[PDB]
């Protein structure tokens, strides 16, 4: 390790593997530092899910999430135990316990919210949905001219698309996800559109998907190497980046602080440009540690010198969820081609179709996998085929429907009740709302409590917003219960409901992009540079200044490519020593 | 990939990795097949629980433990869910849903045995525990000599207790650990001795303890390397091995035939000497895909032509478990040495000791980690300091208490109402039981169903025999209750209770070691070596043929070092061109 | 049933559960506030829960 | 079969019932208020002990059914309150309230 490098990015998710994969292909010397650990196997900062273990087991991949996923900031316990022996050691008081933060509100949190630390960082774990925002939901990246901003926004997401390997084709022979699919387009002819999930993921036969990752945007290995001898990349794990180092004129960054978890050392390290890529909570609070903001609690009589706006107007997004269980009509639709001879388990059962009728509802191949399940297997009851994919259905974003929108399948853990019910029938609903930016929404951090890298500990101050926001939530979940309906009645247990505040991890506006710093409210500019600093960049969904429903890592994505492109004309790379 | 090895060996768990770790290291070519993949970081097969991450938040390491673990034999769900919507499809039948097993008689089952299918398998995960086996638990290695017998085993348990880097000292200067150690041994003085849990770990720091694992008696990277240049070693993962092929006269195996998961090619491998280290329930399903036992329900009146106790004896130790929540005198006892002046958050508070006095109760670095505790976070009403370490204390198992102890910590799921009592007052008991082993508890394999990778679906029939075994079980609940009594009361939400069957995962016997094939009711000898069979050898807890309530693994190395050392006397090393 | 049916607790403390699943548009409460008959002078770790 | 154990309590001036000043119950009567932790000494011990000894003797007639492990109940579910309005032969010096003809 040298502590000089072009190029300083700390994080290694799949937002700083996109400043990683530009600058290192445009031959910068660059050092990438995480906090966390190698722990993907070969394929540094790889999707968990890629083994042959998870494809053929896929509820047990939510342990994997459970696991890596720590709460932010979890308020002092008040849960009465008053079975305890008399002889045990009995409080007094609901003192500070098991890391809880007393600074922290319980009725203004983001109890859901939870953090990342492993080498790939979230994208170890993500469901990998990729869609666009509309205009609606989206940052201006061109002021006063529609068809610049558009086409701007074109050209970057459709990079990103390219990083990510997004794609919306699958899924496409699934018989459960066109039966889900047909069904609503029918249902909402004229009025909505349906498709596919945007997916980040690649098909490699028809029982395994290799979902994307921090990984596919930017393999993770050191540089120079044999497939890239001319370029340089280091990646340091288990270092906790702690400070950026201003200088007195606040109009540069001098180094980088940080803390080898390893051997507890502590360095300075140098470069000509500094990347945070920590994730939406802990660029904040590694900037808050720097002297931006403001640390301890809001205080608006003593407002901040720098970057005034850190840490407020602060989004999440309401999340509703329910599954249900398919009706017997679409269940019995898919067989409707068939002409069924016999009793099953008998030598007489016959299951057949006339390929090519006019008559027919479904397609040739979809009736030979039924005709096939059906033939092959009579002790089941069900046409659809064990190892058919699940449905991956979207109706994305609009005016008369602002939520964002997945009818899918995704990891679960059923109760002992739910595993009951045969795992073809279900189907999930999650249902995705804007919120709308406001200054009293905040994320803040103790000047006196710190976490678990002894830093200072983060803390919410969050509602969801009055008027549109909340009006639109409600709106949502009544829709959700209209659509599911079509499909089948829910599945006792997965009843519909809101998620816990942040559970979604869609956090959003901690250090927001804007034009002008004191008009737009904002952090960074649509370079994602920080205002005033020559040399300090942020990316990540604390970027996004926006209320947005859809999944947002494809649009930080598009932003930090374009911050690349400033990086690129405004720093030259050192040459090759 | 050539088909060509000295010795083959399918599994990477430690057993496996003692066979590499002796037969690569004495010169042998050796290829090792995983059906698992590589996922514990750079060090192939290593603790998982090694991460800063995860030595910060232990709590979160049972969901790293639970997305590795998938039953073995679920039998056809039964639960009446009567709440659908009159819409939803539903069931007129209990059918066979969702991988459950219909050969699975739900009263004779062991619910909750499991499998890991990673590469270093369960020690990715495992609690580390390695104790001795005492004589009445341990199978003859010599007969009619006990010293030889004792000689015996204490040369191999030294050597595995070396591979696995066994220790006695790693928690000495735990508060937690001590005041536990002392108040039990001044209980049960003269009556029961007390000591630290043997472990499979080396502290690196007062807060980050290396846990060993497979890795650790074998780096599993493929040799020849610089550091291991005249080494032969192959690792491949992803490849089922599916069965092994005998000659005519059943005296030799002569090829492996594997599965890769990945290219879906199939292969025959050839070798000197195979190893089947697959673990207790894959080693006998590969034997009985491979002709060896009965496959399908067990039929006496049809009798296996080899190997007529494969599967049978079946031992799974009883497991009773609480937690307790330490009690106020001892809470006390920790700072009775400590004179406390004044009020604590105030200018004058003071927390003292004398040094060396002899009327301490406790010694000097006891009582300055308690002053500094009391002193620096006066606002704390324990007097144990935040990082002390989890005790980690044992009774070894005794003829006139015949079970296996911890008295500990290790992960834990705590319910939110639990999560209120704090961390420093909880210990974890778990008292393991030995089943005798009777030819009627059985591990058998379906003849018509099949596992997610398409082998002969594994299925028990198996009840806690009668007799002894179950009185010491019974009477292991209350010794629990007993001695845990000492300590504190209960935790609500974690009363004493007996653990679902197999849930301890410490299963033995499915291929049982002997002297006399039928006189012994076994399957391999003394070497390891299946009987009539000059170059397959087992290894694992499988071949513990005695009732046992320690934890086995140390026992199933020493047994493995003993195997090797026939195959070295027995099959010449390649020479190395 | 009949048990349960006639006995009423004699000191409930204010409730302190987090309830955060409501829909944003359902009236919210700031504080724990004295709700549902309980006893804001009771301290919940010095009660007698279970008397009725 | 059901195993209920019942602990003795030492009365301690600290252990109270109270009414509240201001707060009042569904009868518009002042709201009883306790005190209340089970004293420090025998008492503890002697519980602790009780919850032992239903542990052996129960394992005498079979295993605890699962989801009736051993546990203690919430104080005060037993309903066998008593010391409220005690009795004894002087007021001061047995600190009481009714003599041993229970008349105040
Ligand atoms: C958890 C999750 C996330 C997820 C999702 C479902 C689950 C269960 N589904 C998504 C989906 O379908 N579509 C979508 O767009 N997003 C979805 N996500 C969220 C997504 O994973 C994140 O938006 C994304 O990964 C954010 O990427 P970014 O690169 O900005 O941040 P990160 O992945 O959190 O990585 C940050 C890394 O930085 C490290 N770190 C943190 N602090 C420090 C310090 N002080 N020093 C050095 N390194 C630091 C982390 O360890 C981390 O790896
Ligand atoms: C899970 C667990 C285990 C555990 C423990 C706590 C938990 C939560 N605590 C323990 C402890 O404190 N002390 C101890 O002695 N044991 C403890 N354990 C159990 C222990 O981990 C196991 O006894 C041990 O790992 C067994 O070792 P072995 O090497 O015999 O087997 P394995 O670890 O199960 O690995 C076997 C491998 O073989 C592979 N495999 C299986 N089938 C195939 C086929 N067909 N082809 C190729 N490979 C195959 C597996 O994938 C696996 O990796």
């Amino acid at each position: 390790m040298d502590i000089k490098y072009d190029v300083v990015i700390v994080g290694s998710g799949p937002i700083g593997c996109t400043y990683a994969r530009e600058l290192v292909g445009a031959g910068y010397k660059v050092a990438m530092f995480d906090i966390g650990e190698i722990d993907s196997g070969l394929k540094i900062g790889a999707h968990k899910k890629n083994t042959v273990e998870y494809q053929k087991n896929i509820d047990k991949f939510v342990n994997v999430i459970q696991g890596q996923l720590m709460s932010v900031s979890v308020p002092v316990n008040t849960l009465v135990v008053d079975t305890l022996s008399p002889t045990s050691w009995q409080a007094s008081t609901f003192f500070v316990r098991n890391g809880s933060n007393p600074e922290q509100d319980p009725l203004r949190n983001l109890s859901g919210q939870a953090v990342t630390r492993v080498v790939g960082g979230m994208s170890t774990h993500w469901t990998c949905a990729t869609p666009r925002f509309d205009r609606e939901q989206r940052p201006l990246l061109v002021k006063d001219d529609a068809d610049a901003d558009d086409a701007e926004w074109d050209r970057l997401y459709t990079k990103a698309e390219s990083y990510f390997q997004t794609g919306t084709d699958q899924f496409k022979e699934s018989i459960r996800h066109n039966l889900v699919l047909n069904k609503l387009t029918e249902e909402y002819k004229g009025q909505r559109d349906f498709q596919q999930i945007p997916l980040a993921a690649t098909r490699r036969s028809p029982t395994f998907v290799e979902w994307s990752s921090a990984n596919t945007v930017f393999d993770l290995q050191n540089r120079p190497n044999t497939d890239a001898p001319e370029e340089r990349f280091n990646l340091f794990p288990a270092v906790a980046c702690e400070r950026v180092v201003r200088n007195a004129l606040n109009s540069e960054i001098e180094s980088l602080h940080i803390h080898d978890l390893i051997s507890g050392d502590r360095f300075e390290i140098k470069a000509d440009v500094y990347v945070l890529t920590a994730g939406a909570v802990h660029n904040t609070q590694l900037l808050v540690n720097s002297g931006f903001g403001q640390l301890g609690r809001p205080n608006p009589a003593n407002p901040p010198e720098l970057l005034p706006s850190l840490g407020s107007y602060i989004t999440e997004q309401s999340l509703v969820f329910c599954q249900t269980v398919m009706s017997t009509e679409l269940i019995d639709s898919v067989k409707s081609d068939m002409t069924i001879r016999g009793t099953p388990g008998e030598l007489t059962y016959s299951v057949t179709y006339t390929p090519g009728a006019s008559t027919n509802k479904h397609p040739d191949w979809w009736n030979e996998k039924v005709k096939n399940h059906m033939m092959q297997h009579q002790e089941d009851p069900l046409p659809i085929p064990f190892e058919d994919p699940e449905p991956q259905v979207t109706t994305l974003f609009q005016p008369s429907h602002p939520w964002h929108t997945q009818i899918h399948r995704d990891a679960f853990s059923y109760g002992a009740v739910q595993q009951s019910i045969d795992s073809r029938l279900i189907v999930d609903w999650r249902f995705f709302g804007r919120t709308e930016p406001k200054e009293e929404n905040k994320l803040w951090f103790s000047d006196k409590i710190t976490d678990a890298y002894n830093m200072p500990q983060p803390t919410f101050d969050f509602r969801f917003p009055a008027g549109r926001t909340s009006k639109e939530a409600e709106d949502m979940m009544t829709d959700m219960c209209v659509m599911s309906a079509k499909i089948g009645g829910f599945l006792p247990g997965s009843l519909p409901q809101f998620m816990k505040p942040g559970l979604v991890l869609h956090l959003g506006g901690t250090h927001r992009m804007g034009f002008d710093e004191k008009e737009d409210n904002c952090c960074v500019n649509t370079d994602s540079r920080v205002f005033g600093f020559k040399n300090l960049f942020l990316g990540g969904c604390g970027n996004i200044p926006t209320a947005y429903g859809a999944n947002p890592t494809l649009t930080a994505m598009s932003l930090a490519i374009k911050s690349c492109e400033y990086i690129k004309q405004n720093f030259t790379p050192s040459p090759f020593t």
